[PDB]
Formats: structure tokens, C-alpha cells, sequence
């Protein structure tokens, strides 16, 4: 019933040689069960990751396309996948919803896989707007999509309001959150689409955390940083 | 005699876990003085700080704000300090004086502390005209705000005559910048609002001229680069 | 016969130890053959390097620039070298061919030595154009300059088809890009500033591919990554 889950990590900062180490760490991660991964690679070491990475189950993605041209020189690169509206886009350079929207429409025309990610703040979520701010958010998005666009499309539910806090989401809450989408898709996307999406939970977990997530109805997987143990949250996918 | 001093250092690169670890040391650090002890962040490390760092003598700052929905996400997220017009801004970035000016303007209007930082290159202190360009980009600064304001205010002198030309700049030089700027606050702004400004100095500091360039007239402590020998300078400025 | 050659290198990332550890490696290092050695950074980093760098055959450069109207204020801040056009900033930056042309001439008529890079895609190279892209992009850079303006310019072949492949250029492949190049300086500009030229191979390479390279008539050096083994590229100058 779930769709194929997708575990997803995003480079932070650190010398070549800690990603490199990395890197050999994932390609000698025997995984048994379908689930794509992904390692959202900055503009620097793109060269290396795709010199080193090789796996089945693993894709590079970018974290950023600032213009046209940046998107086409990524994908004649081979990089397929990108990560857009994650917060720190969102609250400090500028991403309003339409923009994030619009960047979605974009990457999705030029063939990319998309993580697009969501999430209300903590001002929002404790004045009650959870709901109203996040199907903004998706309704924006979809906005400037088509029905077909979908398969190309992944949601992160990203729990903004839990950021800096050490605290992670509840698998109730978590559950409620990706619920609520889910929903809105379901009713004004379609039934098909909403089925096939994925929704990652896009907090940071631990592996005994994350296969607690996991157990939700509704969540299809992680979005998190970059480190060794993101091998434990790919094997929560499980 | 003087006001608070303040400590405050930069991050400039490194990994997670680095930084993780110079958390676990400031948290750790007993100050038996009154010092504000100041951590200027980048976005992608604003979360681990905020959910790591828990010292009663320590804020943390952000290094930039490009715009007006940066600077309210950073105060919504409880950034509550912000360094404006730093080597990197002016020189690379090219902020003019009233870019700079109108940056710290805007943080103050906002509720933040402002790091601001001035100094000349040198071109301009060979030629005689240290006092002129040091002056003029604080004059920028000073144009648009109220005397109320300058509570908010600290400065911060960034010798890049000696920065960027491979100079350590001795006490004897930075005493004498550090008195034209409050020579010049005092004569234009107030006695007052001179007595009580920190200024700070932000040129090359080490273990052995920590002490006797906090022990200078008019130098109330540091703006320098995030290291363990950031405990030694905080205890300089005892 | 061959001009001085140049041996530069880029500091990818990670923490300011790391470099400096470098720093201090070569600090240490005897280069007994004209040789002009160039370590570029991010801008962060400037002042680490400028303060413990002391082999007098080091200078330091600036990793790219930001505006064209940005250059005077880095030439001002101390920076006398700079590298322009990397591929980075041609893919995922929106540099033309034009703006990097612009970026050149105003960085020399600023002063600074210039390294400025052009080469071909892996498509461009696939489909047949190495050479009439490659002289594209220096025909755009040489429009905007005078002859007299050469002494203060590099070329960087950077052989942008094997970024992301592990394999270098053989000596018979580099040879060719640089003869083509050369080629059209000596036509163009003239056959005294032809050869005057520094043309650098600008692919990661180790120092006994380096050496081999070397050895081609027309490779004056190489444009490579800041690591331990860049003491035997500048070796393999020799």
C-alpha cells in the first residue's frame, strides 16, 4: 500500500575528506528493500559525489538552482533531483510560497525530481494556523503544476516549529501533519495522486525515532542531514 | 570606567561536529565576570546553536540579513544579536557606508544588538586619512539613528589595513583607532553615549596581546574568529 | 622558451585548522625553480592565510569574484590575485561569457593578476566543438582587453567533460587544448604575448600525471585542489 519510501540527506559543511568518508560508507550499505536514496550535495562537491558515489539506490541532488542556466547545467551533470522551499530558503533568502511555486514548476519542466518542502513555524502552530499555512503552502505549489507533474513531485513535511528545540515530533503529531496533507491531495489533486505520493518527515530523527515515524500511516520517509547514522534512518524505511 | 565588555567570535568553516564541540566547551567555561559573550552564526548553523548553546553570558548572533523577511525570521527564532557592515561586506560584497547605515538602522528599529564594524584599508591609512574614512563610515551609521538607539549599538574596529595585507596591528595602534571613535562619538553623539559604547576591537588577537589590548583605554573587548582560545579571550577581558 | 610557470590551488572547505596545517606544510617547503605558486580561498579564509603565509614564492588569491563593481574594494582590502570564470560560476552562477570577459578586465585594470578559466562541457566536447567553444570564450575575454593587458592574465584550460569522471586529460588531450589556444593568442593578439602566455592545466591531477603533463610543450602549470600533494604538483613545475 505505502509507495516506494525515499530517505533523503542534506550536506551541511565539512572538509572533502568527512564527505568522501561518507560516501564510502553509503556504497558499501547493503539496503534489501526498495527505497530511494538521495544526497543533497551543495555546488562544491557535486564533482566529488558524483566522482565517488555509486549505488543502486542512490541519487545526487542539488540544493539550490538560482537561474535557468543553473538547472540546465545540472541536469546535463547528471543530477536529476533537487530540494526546494526548505526553510532556510523560506526565512532568509527570500522564498515566498509563489516563489518556492514557481521554482517547482521549473525543475519539474526541466525533468527534475522534486523534494518540495513545507511546514508551519512555531508562531504558527501554537495561534492554531498549522492547517490554513501548510495547505497554503501545497496549494500554492500546485497552483502552477498539472495533474501529470505529480509523479515527478515528493512533499517534505518539514516541522519548521520544531527547529533548535531537541524536541522531535511526536509520531502523533508527525502523523497528523502528513495526514493533513495527504488529504488535500487526495480531494484536490486526485485519489491516484495522493496515493503515490511520497511525504517524508523532514525533522531530524535518529534511527529508533525514525522507525517509529515510519509505523505512520502516512509518512513515506526522512529528509535529514547528512552524517553516518543516516544509514539507520534508510534502514527505518524498512 | 568601563562599560561591559564583549566577546565575540565568529564561525568561518568546519563541520557539524566541530562546532558541536566548541558548544560542549562554552557551556562548560566558567566566567566569573560580566561579559556578554556573542556567537555569530551562519543560516545553516543557526539550529545546532540555538539547540545546543546554553551559557548564561552567551546570545547568538547571525553575520547577515539580506532582507527585511531575514531579519524577522532571525528575531522569531530568537536571534537577538546581528554583525553588520564586516570585512566580508564591504570589501567583497561592496555594502557602501549607507547600505551598512541603513542595515543597522533597520536591525535596531527590529529590537537586535548590532555588532557594526568599520575600518580602513591600506590605502587609507598610509595616506593619512585613517581618521577621514574611519570616521565618515561611522558618521553613515550615526546619520540614521537617535541617540536612544546607540544602547543598541556596539562598534567594532576591523584594522584591514592589517587584515588583508599580512599586518598584526599592535595595541599601540589599535588604542589609538579605537580613541578617534570615541573622540568622535563623544564630540558628535555625547559624552554620555561615548562613556557607555563598546568598542570593540576586531584585528589579530592571540593568548599573549589578548590582555594588554583589553587593558588599552578605549578597547571594551573583541569581535574574533571561533576557537577553543576563545575561553582565554573572554577571561582577557576581565 | 617556457615562461614562469604557475602552480595554483583551491581550498575546497572544511575548518580553518585544517587549512592552516597546510599552510604550515608549505611555510616549510624549499621551491628552488622560478615558479610563481597561488593558493586561492573563499574570502573567510583571507585573513588565516594572510597573516601565516610566508614562502615568498606564495601569494594568495581570491577563489572568484562577486560583482565586476566589487574588484576595486577586494583589490583595496589587500587581495592581488584572483581566479575568474571556474566552471562553477559559468553552470550555477549565470556567467557568461561576457560577464567573465567584463570580471577580467576590470580585475586588471584594478591590478590584480588575473587566472581566468575556459573549457568544454562533456556535450560540447561529445558533439565535436572543443575548439570552437574554447575560443569563443577567450575571443569574449580578449575583446575587452589591450595587448599591454596580457602581462597581468593567465589562462586555466579546465577540462570541464571530465569533471565528475575520475580520469585526467592525457598528456595528447591537454597538449591539443592548449596548442589551440595558444594558437589563437599568437594570431590574434600576437606571437610575442603568445609566447609570454601562461596556459594552466586546470583538472585535478597528481604529481606524476602532473609531471607528465608538464612535459607537453605548451602546459605552464596547473589549476588544481588545495591538499597535502600540491607540494609535488609545484614540484612537477620543475
Amino acid at each position: 500500500s505505502k509507495p516506494q519510501p525515499i530517505a533523503a540527506a542534506n550536506w551541511k559543511s565539512g572538509s572533502p575528506d568527512s564527505l568522501s568518508e561518507l560516501i564510502d560508507l553509503f556504497n558499501s550499505t547493503s539496503i534489501n528493500h526498495d527505497v530511494q536514496c538521495v544526497v543533497a550535495s551543495t555546488f562544491v562537491h557535486l564533482a566529488m559525489t558524483k566522482e565517488r558515489l555509486s549505488h543502486p539506490k542512490f541519487v545526487i541532488a542539488a540544493q539550490n538552482a538560482g537561474n535557468a542556466d543553473a538547472l540546465a547545467s545540472l541536469k546535463d551533470f547528471g543530477v536529476n533531483w533537487i530540494v526546494l522551499g526548505h526553510s532556510e530558503r523560506r526565512w532568509y533568502y527570500g522564498e515566498t510560497n509563489e516563489i518556492v511555486a514557481d521554482k517547482v514548476a521549473a525543475a519539474v519542466a526541466s525533468g527534475f525530481m522534486v523534494i518540495a518542502c513545507i511546514g508551519e513555524t512555531l508562531q504558527e502552530r501554537e495561534s492554531g494556523r498549522t492547517a490554513v499555512v501548510v495547505l497554503t503552502q501545497i496549494a500554492a505549489i500546485a497552483k502552477k503544476l498539472k495533474k501529470a507533474d505529480w509523479a515527478k513531485v515528493v512533499i517534505a513535511y518539514e516541522p519548521v516549529w520544531a527547529i533548535g528545540t531537541g524536541k522531535v515530533a511526536t509520531p502523533q503529531q508527525a502523523q497528523e501533519a502528513h495526514a493533513l496533507i495527504r488529504s488535500w491531495v487526495s480531494s484536490k489533486i486526485g485519489a491516484d495522486v495522493a496515493g503515490e505520493l511520497r511525504i517524508l518527515y523532514g525533522g531530524s530523527v535518529n534511527g529508533k525515532n525514525a522507525r517509529t515515524l515510519y509505523q505512520q500511516r502516512d509518512v513515506n520517509g526522512f529528509l535529514v542531514g547528512l552524517k553516518p547514522e543516516f544509514v539507520d534512518i534508510i534502514k527505518a524505511t524498512q
